[PDB]
């Protein structure tokens, strides 16, 4: 049974970097290794939802192998959720492509990318999560990739280093819910824009929603763990997450 | 007069950092400072040509103020060119961020975001930048970024740190060619996938394309200077170009 893993993105670099980087590579040795995984991130943010099988933007590289039958599979477990199947590959943003590289460095595990659904809201996206744990017995590990705390405006890109307060006040309350159980609707981290705190830790969705994937994935009992955590810049969240 | 500049983009970073991040510090200091920038972009890279007067994808943040005066002038330059005017800024790509953080780090220039059609030939970007050279009596500095060399499929991003002797070729093809005078259609930039050669250094144009805005504003006349230059990870190529 594999883990579903969502990563806070970014160490910007590297090689030979940091924390967050050794957490990654890491994990990438010492968790079991998938037959495939399904790649959600914070900047495949669309319209519907799309999938590639990788057939075929961003200054970066990852030519891992596509995996047709995984999409496949996909498209057919989310139906009758209606899915775009593009041939070509999307480029991996930066923080993606961070976390891949230095998680599979050889690029040889198969892959298929999916696309968050814009005009969905939280629950909906939790729900996605829900469907996507059957795929976690069939050999495929989910990796989503974003940020909880996510406001560029606010970002100290030089000085001085501490983080924010409401960063850490709104991240505190990301961590004491990941274990929340009940009705999706009243899911604290689901209604995570009633928190002070919440439009300001994240004026668009997109860097917080793949958590939700991941979260969906959980079935109540497994553990859940904080493989790393952080909170760099004052307000650029590193929490990461493992289900199982 | 207000020169122009393309930059070879990319140090991945930074802070205190290196050759190329101090010649773009560099230019901001000892460059006439200009009333307002057009910034032509690889990464905007559009079907039809599209401009932006920033009164409002990638993990970046540059508030520097529009200018819809120099929009409106934008837009009735290239008439009958058709123009899609943005109220939005676009984000800027990593690199584009990169020199202007170094370039003018207080984002106090006012600014407009210029798009390059796809569906257009090299000699008609050219043509873009000889319409676009009016505005350097107007007090407009023109700020294209890209990469004269530029694929992804053969960068070394660790070992070992030579330029491959084709991408060293096409770049000194380019260099050769800079001062070239004649027809437009005869141009050697211009024709640049004449050249071995061309299409292994820019499988796709965009990133090569925004140089040829820069050469489009020559009047044949003004010095060319080249600030920056070099081979990154074997294919990269960082040169950079001064027009006037
Ligand atoms: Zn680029
Ligand atoms: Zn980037
Ligand atoms: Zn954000
Ligand atoms: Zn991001
Ligand atoms: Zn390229």
């Amino acid at each position: 049974r594999m883990p579903a893993l969502f990563l806070g993105h970014g160490p910007m670099n590297v090689l030979e970097d940091n924390l967050y980087t050794r957490s990654w590579q890491k994990l990438g040795m010492t968790l079991p290794r998938p037959q495939a995984i399904v790649v959600v991130s914070a900047h495949w943010f669309t319209r519907g939802t799309g999938v590639t099988a990788m057939e075929t933007l961003y200054d970066t590289h990852y030519p891992a192998p596509g995996s047709p039958a995984l999409a496949q599979r996909l498209v057919e477990l989310l139906a009758p959720i209606p899915v775009t199947l593009d041939k070509e590959a999307w480029g991996f943003d930066h923080g993606s492509w961070g976390v891949l590289i230095k998680m599979y460095p050889d690029a040889d595990i198969p892959m298929v990318q999916l696309s968050i659904d814009s005009s969905k809201p939280a629950a909906w996206h939790f729900e996605m999560g829900r469907k996507l744990a059957a795929l976690r017995d069939e050999g495929i590990m989910l990796v989503a990739s974003g940020n909880v705390v996510h406001n560029l405006r606010t970002v100290k890109w030089h000085g001085d280093s501490s983080p924010y307060p409401w960063a850490t006040s709104f991240n505190e309350y990301v961590k004491a819910n990941l274990t929340w159980q009940g009705p999706v609707e009243q899911h604290p981290l689901v209604n995570y824009l009633d928190h002070e705190g919440g439009t300001l830790s994240n004026p668009t969705p997109e860097h917080y929603l793949p958590l939700l994937y991941v979260l969906g994935a959980w079935d109540g009992q497994e553990p859940i763990t904080i493989p790393v955590e952080g909170i760099e810049m004052g307000s650029l969240s590193m929490l990461s997450v493992q289900i199982g």
